[PDB]
């Protein structure tokens, strides 16, 4: 995120993974540049099914425009298979197939952790029923869009989180970015994860499992 | 709870207190009458507002007979007053006064100790939206009746806890227990804690507390 004007920023996508609120950290050579193609395929994406979206174009490298918005301070998690966090909300393993899929509204606010929060709460943040309501629409049509897209691949979408900003219209625009940091990917054959889970959990080599997802996505390897 | 039939129970008000997930506990004499007598008065007030509840008589005491009903396994939250666990999900103070009532749903479940819920992990667990609606709609209804009844007589409705189960007719019913256990009571002249608050965070007498209550709800000194 660096200014440009009114209308437009960039947003740069750095090597830099975190995890754990911050107390686990690397660095992941290419890792920037992936997750901005990635983010740049799926807003692509997006954009041809009638999602708004901030992208407006690609600025070189790991850098892209995007529209300024009045960012809502979500983190709007969608969940169609069992894992993470979830665990400890329902008694349900890593790998149970909901029979729908699961929303879940997250506070931004690092203080407090970026606690759950409901629409209740939602409201008393100044976020309107209807937003909210709004909100959920987009992501649930955004869920079916990726995960449709992605099952033709071989890809399971397990989760993934989004968000979002009111752009000069007063429209819900999806912003930030849509990447394996930002999702979980299961390979549909193994059920084996292609996303930040496996520097999360230390479950083999992040690179390669990204590079691996950008290959069976454009059917290229990556050129960096 | 203790079995009579298919149709009804005994909900027996007993002298323990617990807190912190049970990490906590003490016995106070005349705790359970107390509570007893209040939940009475409290489904009694409800019940003339056309309320239903699971209240059917006085089994003398600390006892009650009441309907028996398929249990949801939810705590239903109100809040109208910044107070406990919404310090941890909102950044406001303790004594913030809410612009609009606050209702927050709990997962019964002592092994994930009793995470917050939305309407989406509700489905899951088996519970329609409608019905969800329906639970929030009567707790919204025994907020306003409870709010008013209580600043009659100089005592502020902080937040409380409801539960609720499914009646033979599948009507929606209130079941569990209202007290100053469930319920958290400011005097309105002092904001001071009439509440099981005075045990959790050791604010004084317990009892002391909770005889204020009756006293100042009912007008007269408890007998027991
Ligand atoms: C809460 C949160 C989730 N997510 C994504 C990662 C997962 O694909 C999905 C669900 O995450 P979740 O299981 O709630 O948290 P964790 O990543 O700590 O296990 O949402 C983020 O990218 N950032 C966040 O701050
Ligand atoms: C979650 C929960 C709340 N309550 C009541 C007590 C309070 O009046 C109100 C809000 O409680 P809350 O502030 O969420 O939790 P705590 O009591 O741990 O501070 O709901 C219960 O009686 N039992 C429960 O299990």
């Amino acid at each position: 995120m660096i200014p440009i004007d009114d209308d437009k920023l960039i947003m740069e996508f750095k090597d830099d993974a975190t995890a754990f609120d911050g107390t686990k950290k690397a660095r992941f050579k290419g890792k920037g540049w992936l997750n901005a193609q990635l983010s740049v395929i799926f807003f692509k994406l997006l954009e041809e099914h009638g999602i708004k979206t901030h992208f407006i174009g690609v600025a070189g490298g790991n850098r892209l425009i995007v529209e300024k918005l009045d960012m809502y301070p979500l983190e709007v998690v969608v969940r169609n298979v069992v894992a993470g966090s979830l665990k400890k909300r329902l008694p349900l393993p890593e790998g149970y197939e909901l029979p729908e899929p699961i929303v879940e509204l997250y506070y931004k606010n690092d203080e407090l952790h970026d606690p759950m929060i409901n629409y209740y709460h939602a409201k008393v943040l100044g976020i309107s029923l209807d937003e909210i309501k709004k909100i959920e629409e987009i992501a649930l049509k955004v869920n079916e869009i990726l995960k449709d897209y992605l099952a033709k691949k071989g890809i399971i979408l397990v989760d993934f989180k989004l968000e979002f900003g009111k752009d000069k219209n007063g429209d819900i625009v999806l912003a930030d970015e849509i990447s394996p940091d930002t999702c979980r990917f299961w390979d549909a054959k193994t059920k084996r994860s292609l996303d930040k889970d496996v520097f999360r959990f230390d479950k083999g080599d992040l690179i390669e499992a990204y590079k691996e997802i950008y290959e069976r996505i454009t059917g290229e390897k990556p050129e960096f």
